């Protein structure tokens, strides 16, 4: 249940701008297909999302958001989910996308 | 260097609302002592924060901010703190803090 510093270390948690934002109707729970630019040293990036509670595509477009950029890959329905946009959890199924207070370059790095 | 999922797991991310906020700087570099509610399993808990550069104590009443929780506490600017608030890094002695993008409880988890 304790964690240390160096646990945090570990993960490479970055912002980046929603630059495309597709409804996902293949995943078996509801989700939406993001591309997001972390900015140049970490790339552009695809996140299988369940955000469609309080989401829409049209809404997405040049939010930042906040990512884990350093995990493995997920597969889903073929489509490659390259990292773990963060979000609060305010009950199941739902997401509030957390991002920075103000504007910051992608690839701005969290700690 | 990679992380997995369970390095994430490890840490309890949660929500908290600043209930106050006082200059309490180091001998070297300006910091402010947040007081922040997690919510009643969590409780209140103190941060020292190298917040300064874009904010002041008046700006961040009732603000909803992320923080790491299950840490060590470490003593700084002559307090114990507990919580690691979570902000980009745009800069030297540069922070912009994380939110949720709307409102949710204290003590909301993040994943």
């Amino acid at each position: 249940h304790m964690a240390v510093i160096d646990d945090f270390e570990k993960l490479d948690i970055r912002t980046g701008t929603i630059v495309k934002a597709e409804e996902f109707p293949e995943a078996r729970v509801p989700a939406i297909k993001l591309v997001i630019d972390f900015g140049t040293e970490i790339g552009i990036k695809q996140s299988s999302a369940q955000i469609t509670k309080r989401y829409k595509p049209e809404g997405l477009i040049n939010k930042q958001v906040i990512a884990v950029v350093n995990f493995p890959p997920r597969r889903i329905a073929g489509f490659k989910s390259e990292v773990l946009v963060l979000g609060g959890i305010p009950g199941q199924g739902d997401v509030v996308l957390l991002q920075p207070d103000q504007p910051v370059p992608n690839g701005t790095k969290i700690g």
